[PDB]
């Protein structure tokens, strides 16, 4: 538990945003969800009140995504940025492919207080998934800048970058499934 | 002024080039320009306002796109076109213009918004770069209120698909 003005600045950006966003507290060992906005809630099918305080891995079932889960754990110890695809399940147990953006937030360079997670859903954009992910990445970068995670000076390069990573990961998703 | 102050306050804070044009005045004059747009063009806000954005053009390289612009304007509809433009030092550049109706009601838009994505600054990643622009833009259009609450997502995807469809053409078109 750290700075709270910072925390409500984040919450405010989270609630009026058109992209699924989540925040995770890195001072607690189980790494609990500490925010989850409505697009995220709408995507998964949960209330804020039934997942706040729990690791996000509840969206999984079993031992899928180990390779991706490995990338994830490494980024978290290092406090690094990471993008990655995950098999997830709604409260329906309805399957959905989850393009997840992870961004270290606040704290110190190697030990952030929080991690930010952004979920773009794969499959529902039909024909042009690359643009949609990239579009999502462009919106995300917009939010990350609003909370001061991305320097305003760099928002254009960063946007270019995330959007590039996003489509590339979409491509590798397409040529496999 | 008030609804114009809000729009200004969003322009000045933005990572995308934004421009506003008054749709009640007949020369359709620049009434706002944001810092990224200024940096892209190398102009000062004070030396371009009250002019029509066609000043960034030279000669007659944009006829076809200019007919589409005039159409979209007349009709109050959104549009995306590629334009050959030039900077304050006459350096040429390619301009993926996103045009959006803003204000008023569907029959009579108060203003038109313009968002310039410069093409060629992004290597082989133009489609993702442009669609990323599109994504940011949508977020900014929601931030003004021309998209609805559960409209941001599918508008964004729509727009980004058009964004890349147009840069794919631009890359084969020449
Ligand atoms: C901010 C943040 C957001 C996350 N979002 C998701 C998610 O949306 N879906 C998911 O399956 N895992 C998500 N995770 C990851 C899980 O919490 C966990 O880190 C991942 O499954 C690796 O955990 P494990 O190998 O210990 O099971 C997120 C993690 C963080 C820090
Ligand atoms: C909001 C807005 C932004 C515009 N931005 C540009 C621009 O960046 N470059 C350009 O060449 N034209 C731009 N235009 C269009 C021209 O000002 C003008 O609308 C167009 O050239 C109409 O055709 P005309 O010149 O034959 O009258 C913009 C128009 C609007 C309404």
């Amino acid at each position: 538990a750290m700075d709270q003005k910072q925390f409500e600045k984040i919450r405010a950006v989270f609630d009026r945003s058109g992209v699924a966003l989540t925040l995770v507290d890195m001072s607690l060992p189980e790494q609990p969800l500490v925010l989850a906005n409505p697009p995220f809630l709408r995507m998964t099918g949960y209330t804020e009140g039934q997942i706040l305080g729990f690791n996000c891995r509840f969206l999984q079932r079993g031992d899928e995504n180990a390779q991706a889960r490995a990338d994830i754990r490494d980024a978290l110890k290092l406090g690094r940025e990471l993008q990655v695809v995950l098999r997830n399940y709604r409260a329906n147990d309805e399957p959905f492919d989850n393009l997840l953006f992870l961004h270290p937030v606040g704290g110190r360079p190697d030990a952030p207080d929080y991690f930010l997670g952004s979920q773009f859903e794969l499959g529902r954009s039909g024909n042009s998934e690359e643009a949609a992910a990239a579009g999502h990445a462009g919106a995300l970068t917009g939010e990350l800048a609003r909370i001061g995670t991305v320097a305003a000076r760099l928002e254009m390069d960063s946007r270019r970058h995330l959007a590039q990573a996003a489509a590339a990961l979409v491509r590798a998703w397409e040529r496999r499934g």
